[PDB]
């Protein structure tokens, strides 16, 4: 079926939970043996969210190459994304090592450091120009260059330096600051505006390594971001945009990381975002 009218048909029939459970039943199951090794317990935020072995990002290190991060490679859309958990106190250096090694231009953050009164990820970037951060375990230096605070999101320019080679690179930090503590946003308008700002920066384009996207677990809000982006790109590329099947695209992405889209409300919000976004594109 088309999307907008499939949408109204699920709303009128109140069957979002049944649609979402079908997705969960059909989703791929692949091994994640490296994630579950005992030496990696303090590298995982949640015991039930792990990268598959076949798609995990490897750190360029001979001691321990593990990080909770996955490469989502979308062949028809010609887009790639790295989805990862919010960094932990003992993985902030690994996180920036990955950004460096994978040649990423942008980092997309969809959570606040504290939500619901608890810590959802480490404070992994510097908050003042004159107070830079040094990650001694991976030999990197990170400096805040500039910050632009808007009503729904903040954009930061950061300098990452590889202290072994003295090479430097500019990294863009795109921080969506207004996702509610509970539920999903009422309107997708600010989320779409944010997606378009990431696109306009070049961070999603083939001349750079894949964008790094995270929330707390790296599957819920993060899944919504890449699902909406890929669906809108396919609607631009194809002769028949009504052929784009958002449930099929989501199942394709779940071949590369488990659990993408965590609730039926996130599934409905993804439909809403793609539907509204397709009208603005034209
Ligand atoms: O002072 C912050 C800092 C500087 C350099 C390297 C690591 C850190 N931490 C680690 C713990 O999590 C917060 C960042």
């Amino acid at each position: 079926m088309e999307m907008e009218k499939e949408f109204e048909q699920i709303d009128k029939s109140g069957s979002w939970a049944a649609i979402y459970q079908d997705i969960r039943h059909e989703a791929s199951d692949f091994p994640s043996r490296v994630a579950k090794l005992p030496k990696n317990k303090n590298r995982n935020r949640y015991r039930d969210v792990s990268p598959f072995d076949h798609s995990r990002i490897k750190l360029h290190q001979e001691d321990n190459d593990y990080i909770n991060a996955s490469l989502i490679k979308m062949e028809e859309a010609q887009r790639s994304y790295i989805l990862t958990q919010g960094p932990l106190p003992n993985t902030v250096g690994h996180f920036w090592e990955m950004v460096w090694e994978q040649k990423s231009r942008g980092v997309v953050m969809l959570n606040r450091v504290m939500e619901k009164g608890s810590l959802k990820c480490a404070q992994y970037w510097p908050q003042k120009e004159e107070k830079e951060m040094i990650f001694e375990d991976t030999n990197l230096k990170l400096t805040l260059i500039s910050e632009d605070i808007k009503s729904y999101y903040t954009v930061r320019q950061l300098e990452l330096e590889n202290l072994t080679t003295q090479e430097t690179r500019e990294i863009l930090h795109f921080h969506y600051t207004t996702w509610p503590d509970f539920g999903v946003p009422e309107s997708p308008a600010s989320f779409l505006n944010f997606l378009f700002k990431v696109r306009e920066s070049g961070s999603l384009s083939p001349e750079h390594g894949p964008v790094v996207v995270h929330c707390s677990a790296g599957i819920g809000r993060s899944g919504t971001f890449c699902l909406a982006d890929t669906c809108l790109l396919l609607m631009d590329k194809r002769k028949d945009p009504s052929s784009v099947d958002i449930k099929k695209v989501l199942l394709e992405m779940r071949k590369f990381r488990m659990g993408l889209i965590q609730t039926a409300d996130q599934l409905r919000f993804s439909y809403l975002a793609v539907i509204e976004g397709a009208k603005f594109i034209m």
